[PDB]
């Protein structure tokens, strides 16, 4: 656990950001704005909007109030299924890269620093 | 099945709790208490609605009805994001940890066991 935190999450992050904001600049144009009615409305902004509901659709917390509620409904929804797909991708490759070119090796060095 | 849950689950939930009590007494403070209305208000405390909501949104099952109604509802959101990191981690080491050192072992092990 503390190799993965001080040494590996930093390579997740840093790719996870650049498409987060690849697709929170794209999803920001798609959102029509929040001032329709200005009776609940305490939004952040066009690209704030976008970016948070990209953390909440990652950690299972998303809903789909804005989509409905967009320019092109169908279009705002294909690029949610693309995120979903890169996600899914940075995730995988993850594991690999903690079973870097042996398996043992790594409970090797996690049994070696431990004693 | 009976290797990981008699000899294995234990370690997942022993580092599991120390990252649900690390939020827990972190994310009670930020909770607005319950008793705004009192009209639908059947709650267990400022600790105890801080931990169920972790169980809910590990499985699955997590609304965001509290970080609406929060002190500040950006920061109540960025410890949950980091929350599902942090499980992540824990879910991804259990499986290099049931690979430990050779993954035929692990099939050797059950299979003379077996018989
Ligand atoms: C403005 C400048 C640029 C800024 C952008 C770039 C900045 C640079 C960022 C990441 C790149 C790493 C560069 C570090 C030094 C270079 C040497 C090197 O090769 O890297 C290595 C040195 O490993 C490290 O030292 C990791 C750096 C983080 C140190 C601790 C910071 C706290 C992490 C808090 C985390 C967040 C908290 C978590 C919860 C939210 C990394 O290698 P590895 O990854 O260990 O691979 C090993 C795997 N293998 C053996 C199987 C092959
Ligand atoms: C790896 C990191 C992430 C990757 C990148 C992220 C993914 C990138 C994906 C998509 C990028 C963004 C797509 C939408 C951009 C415009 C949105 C918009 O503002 O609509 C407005 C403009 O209306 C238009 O003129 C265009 C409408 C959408 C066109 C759809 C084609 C692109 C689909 C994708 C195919 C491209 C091929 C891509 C190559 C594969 C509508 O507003 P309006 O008021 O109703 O109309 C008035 C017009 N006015 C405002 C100017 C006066
Ligand atoms: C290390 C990253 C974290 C730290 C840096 C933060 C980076 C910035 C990320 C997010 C912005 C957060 C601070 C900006 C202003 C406050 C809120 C806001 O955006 O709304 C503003 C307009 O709303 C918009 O639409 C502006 C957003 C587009 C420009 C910002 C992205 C810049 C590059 C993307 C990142 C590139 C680098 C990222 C590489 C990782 C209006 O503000 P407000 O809503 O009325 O609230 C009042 C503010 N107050 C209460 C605080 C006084
Ligand atoms: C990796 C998979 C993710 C998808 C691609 C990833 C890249 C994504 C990038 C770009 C993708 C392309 C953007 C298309 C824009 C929508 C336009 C449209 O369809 O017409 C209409 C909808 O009509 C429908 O309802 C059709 C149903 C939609 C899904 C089709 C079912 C899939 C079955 C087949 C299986 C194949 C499954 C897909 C292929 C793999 C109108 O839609 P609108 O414009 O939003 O409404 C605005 C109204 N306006 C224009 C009048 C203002
Ligand atoms: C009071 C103060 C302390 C309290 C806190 C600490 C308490 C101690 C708790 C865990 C640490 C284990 C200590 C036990 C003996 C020490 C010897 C040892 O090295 O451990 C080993 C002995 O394996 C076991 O005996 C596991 C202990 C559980 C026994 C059955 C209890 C029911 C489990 C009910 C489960 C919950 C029900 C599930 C659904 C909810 C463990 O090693 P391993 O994990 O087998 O590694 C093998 C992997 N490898 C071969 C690939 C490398
Ligand atoms: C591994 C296991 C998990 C790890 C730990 C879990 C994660 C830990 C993360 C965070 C720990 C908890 C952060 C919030 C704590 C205070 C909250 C609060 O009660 O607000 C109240 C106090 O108001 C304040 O004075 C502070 C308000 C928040 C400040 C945010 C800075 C810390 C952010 C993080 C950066 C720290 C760096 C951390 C190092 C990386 C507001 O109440 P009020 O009534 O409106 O005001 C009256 C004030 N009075 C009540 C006193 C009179
Ligand atoms: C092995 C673990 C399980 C067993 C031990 C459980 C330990 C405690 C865990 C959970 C609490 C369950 C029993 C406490 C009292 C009852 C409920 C409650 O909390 O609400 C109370 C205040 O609400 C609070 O805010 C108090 C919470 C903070 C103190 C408890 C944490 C103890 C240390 C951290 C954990 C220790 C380390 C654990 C490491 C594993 C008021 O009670 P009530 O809501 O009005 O309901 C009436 C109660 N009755 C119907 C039952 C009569
Ligand atoms: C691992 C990733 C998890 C995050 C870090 C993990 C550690 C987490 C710990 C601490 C985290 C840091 C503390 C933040 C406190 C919020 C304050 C604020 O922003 O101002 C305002 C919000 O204004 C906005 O709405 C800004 C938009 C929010 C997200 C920015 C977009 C990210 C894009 C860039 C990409 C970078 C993405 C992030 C970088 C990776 C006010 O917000 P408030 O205070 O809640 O409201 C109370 C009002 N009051 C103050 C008047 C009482
Ligand atoms: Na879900
Ligand atoms: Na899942
Ligand atoms: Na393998």
């Amino acid at each position: 656990i503390q190799k993965v935190i001080l040494h590996d999450v930093l390579k997740f992050l840093f790719v996870y950001i650049v498409f987060l904001l690849g697709f929170g600049v794209a999803l920001a144009s798609l959102i029509e704005k929040c001032p329709k009615d200005n009776k609940d409305c305490s939004s952040y902004g066009s690209f704030s909007d976008a970016v948070l509901e990209l953390f909440k659709l990652t950690i299972g917390l998303g809903d789909l109030n804005i989509q409905q509620n967009s320019k092109y409904p169908i279009l705002f929804l294909f690029l949610l299924i693309t995120y979903v797909i890169l996600t899914f991708v940075l995730l995988l490759n993850m594991l690999i890269a903690l079973m870097g070119e042996t398996v043992e090796n790594v409970s090797k060095e996690s049994e070696r620093i431990w004693r």
